[PDB]
């Protein structure tokens, strides 16, 4: 984490690299660079909530696109069933969507997840986009809160 000071003294690409893990949309980060100086924490994620609530299907497909699917990193009980059930739902979805399971996992645990998953599976198009969408802005605002500091 870095103070706020030195996020608004940073070069434009330096700024920009540092709010580059955050979500992979380059559009995001630019903007918030170019609002630079930020007189206080609060204000910067208000105007990070307002860069990323208009973010649509578009937006969505470009952050995902080099996202890692299920099956591409090769390695009864409660827990075994849950594991199972996790993965084979997660296959399911991007078979269904065409696109990486997306969900802000910290906080929520496995059953919670697959509840979520389960339920997702069953969305519309429509449905799916929108809170697929939701999930990353949560991310995104949990990594900006991860990173700059007051």
């Amino acid at each position: 984490m870095i103070a706020l000071s030195q996020f608004n003294s940073l070069s434009k690409d330096e700024a920009a690299g540092l709010l580059a893990p955050c979500v992979a949309l380059p559009a995001w980060g630019e903007t918030l660079v170019s609002l630079r100086p930020f007189a206080s924490r609060h204000a910067l994620l208000q105007t990070a909530r307002e860069a990323m609530a208009n973010w649509g299907e578009d937006e969505l497909n470009a952050a995902l696109s080099a996202h890692p699917r299920i099956g591409e990193k090769p390695t009864d009980s409660e827990n075994e069933r849950l594991a199972q059930a996790l993965r084979e739902g997660n296959a399911r979805y991007e078979a269904r969507f065409g696109r990486v399971f997306l969900i802000r996992a910290k906080g929520r645990s496995g059953e919670e997840i697959l509840q979520a998953l389960t339920r997702r599976l069953q969305h519309t198009a429509d449905e799916e986009v929108a809170e697929a969408l939701a999930q990353l802005r949560e991310i995104t605002m949990l990594r900006l809160e991860g990173a700059i500091g007051e």
